């Protein structure tokens, strides 16, 4: 267009198809099989990027520059990347894609939202776009493109270390919870074609619908393992809010690590090429999980030849290696080179990855904005977590009898109060996994407010704020306490050791509960990623608080403890009585919960 070393696909004027067709034109085998290839930033480096044609980085869970690194310190690892992939022949833009599921999650000082459960329990939409917006702003504040998020599994067995990461057991808060989409990455217009991938522009980023499909229900809520069910029950309760993503133009969805019916999610043609693709109309481009297509074998790894024929043939566009990217470009350029894979499945997987990187604005501004580094950890994100974490809490019990005094909400004013538990102070705790390491942590692992911090911010000065982690019975007894806050709960964990068969909390927590309970009137905040056997805890307590993993902003738990608003969070799952029910979900067979779906008591705010 009026220029002699005019390229079409580097126009920003034209249409996305036209830029995307003729780049596609121009490029090499390598180069299409390098846009297929997602790296981990361990092990890239310049000359890796540009000789390899590499398509995308990440950041696996805990995958950071260094510790406490800042915000300008993730854009120049970002640009330095970036920097390389611009230098090719092509100069194709990477996108490098990280874990911002509850927050810019493994970045020091980022703001850290309530895990999705606790989201599940605000039944609140627009609260969670608005939790998508800000975490866009926060992930573009370290120069990142891309958000492996959401996590729509349905998670149908509390045993699975996962399950926090389901907004519920019901998949029509699911469904209503896919607003984190259009959050990340923009409102869609107003005549969108559903499936079509957006983004829309350099202060939003592409998100990713995970993972396909059947995630939730897997058997024992086994990580990883066999989806026993019937197309009725895949379509009716692990399906659908898939199709609600493709509505809001989600750019990318990632496969499961799980199998259905027996057959592994990351080889199977039928639901990610006949159904994601043909049916739904999905266009923008399929990413495989960490290794994923290693696990398509027993043993994973053993057959890499075929791990890699299997999930390409299957329809995966992107693969995250993503550590031996040179085995998986040969071996994927040797089946192409001898007929196993046509090009025309090449053409399509690149056609997509180009589609959501121009789409995305990616070619005009591969950069990263140090203008954006200050939105990290901002505090109006800040305030917008504590509203979250205080919509959260489920309020189970307020009150021993029918007949006692309400212990919710407390006084701000009294002479001497306790604080105690192993989760009072305690942030990575109060965030869970997924929180700067890939299992959380322990302690304080980022900027925050922990209960206990919380409590001294909420209280008249006159009010003395003791802090004990585990006291005894006597020490309680003789402190001359007007009532005292104890929390405890789950340790952080993720899917692989969060796979629990007995759900009950780690001592000490109920028996530093019995010895507060036991001296003075006593609210439990439980802290975990989902329901754990809970009657001896209710039992010993005046009021109990299902938290679940409130996240960084420790004083949304004392605007709900101390009336500044009323409880109003209500269960997103089923409250077992025993794990010897499980699975047990609403409308099943023989229904008995302890608390039933939808359960929650309130209060007025003072
Ligand atoms: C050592 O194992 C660790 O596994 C985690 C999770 S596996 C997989 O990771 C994807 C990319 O981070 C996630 O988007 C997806 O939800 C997960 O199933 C991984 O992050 C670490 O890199 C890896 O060390
Ligand atoms: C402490 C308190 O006022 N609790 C009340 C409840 O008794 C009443 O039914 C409702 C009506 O607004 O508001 C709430």
């Amino acid at each position: 267009h009026h220029a002699a070393d005019y390229v079409l696909y580097k126009d920003a004027t034209k249409p996305v198809e036209d830029r995307v067709a003729d780049l596609l034109g121009r490029m090499t085998l390598a180069e299409k099989i390098g846009q297929m290839t997602q790296i981990e930033r361990l092990v890239a480096t310049p000359d890796v990027l540009r000789d390899n044609f590499i398509g995308s980085l990440l950041s696996g869970g805990g995958s950071v520059p260094r510790k406490g690194a800042t915000a300008k310190e993730w854009q120049d690892m970002v640009d330095g990347f970036q920097k390389a992939c611009m230098s090719t022949r092509l100069g194709i833009p990477m996108i490098y894609g990280i874990d911002a599921v509850h927050g810019q999650n493994n970045v020091y000082g980022a703001t850290i939202f309530p895990h999705n459960v606790g989201l599940g329990a605000t039944r609140d939409p627009y609260l969670v776009k608005r939790i998508g917006e800000a975490t866009a702003l926060e992930v573009r504040a370290t120069g990142i493109q891309y958000a492996f998020a959401p996590c729509i599994a349905v998670c149908r067995d509390p045993r699975w270390g996962r399950c926090y990461e389901s907004y519920s057991e019901d998949r029509r808060i699911v469904q209503s919870m896919t607003e984190l989409i259009p959050g990340l990455q923009g409102d869609v217009p107003k005549d969108f074609t559903s499936g079509m991938p957006f983004v829309a522009g350099k202060n939003k980023v592409a998100a990713c619908a995970k993972h396909f499909v059947g995630d939730g229900g897997t058997v024992d809520g086994i990580n990883e393992n066999n989806t026993i069910i019937n197309r009725e029950g895949l379509m009716n309760i692990h399906m659908p809010a898939y199709k609600n993503a493709m509505d809001k133009g989600v750019s990318t969805v990632m496969i499961s690590y799980s199998s259905w019916n027996g057959v592994k999610m990351h080889a199977n043609q039928d639901l990610v090429t006949g159904y994601l693709k043909d049916t739904l109309k999905f266009k923008g481009f399929v990413i495989s999980d960490w290794e994923g297509i290693d696990r398509i074998t027993t043993p994973a790894g053993s057959d890499y030849s075929y791990s890699v024929k299997a999930s390409i043939l299957a329809g995966l566009d992107m693969i995250m290696v993503p550590n031996k990217y040179q085995q998986f470009i040969s071996i994927l350029t040797g089946h192409v080179n001898g007929g196993v894979i046509p090009m025309s499945r090449i053409d399509d997987a690149v056609t997509r990855i180009l589609r959501v990187k121009f789409t995305m604005g990616l070619f005009e501004n591969p950069y990263a904005d140090p203008a954006m580094a200050e939105q990290l950890g901002k505090q109006e994100h800040r305030d917008l977590a504590r509203e979250a974490a205080r919509k959260s809490l489920v309020l189970l019990k307020n009150g021993k009898t029918s007949t006692d005094a309400p212990l919710l909400p407390l006084p701000k004013k009294a002479p001497k109060i306790l604080v105690a538990g192993s989760h009072a102070d305690n942030l990575g705790y109060q965030c869970g996994g997924w929180t700067i390491e890939h299992q959380g942590d322990t302690g304080r692992t980022t900027v925050g407010t922990t209960i206990l911090e919380a409590v001294k911010a909420a209280v008249d000065p006159s009010t003395v704020v003791v802090f004990a982690e585990n006291p005894d019975a006597e020490f309680v007894k003789s402190g001359g306490f007007s009532y005292a806050i104890v929390a405890v709960g789950e340790h952080p964990y993720t899917e692989t050791k969060g796979d629990n068969l007995n759900l009950t909390i780690p001592e000490p927590g109920l028996s530093t509960v019995q010895a507060v309970c036991g001296g003075v009137r006593c609210a439990t905040v439980l802290i975990s990623g989902r329901p754990v056997v809970v009657q001896p805890l209710l039992a010993a307590s005046d009021a109990l608080v299902a938290a679940w993993l409130p996240g960084s902003e420790g004083q949304g738990v004392t605007d709900a403890l101390f009336g500044d608003f009323g409880f109003t969070g209500r269960l997103p799952r089923t409250w077992f009585k025993s794990v010897d029910q499980l699975p047990m979900n609403v409308g099943d067979a023989h229904y008995d919960p302890l608390f039933r779906l939808g359960y929650g008591l309130t209060t007025n705010a003072t």
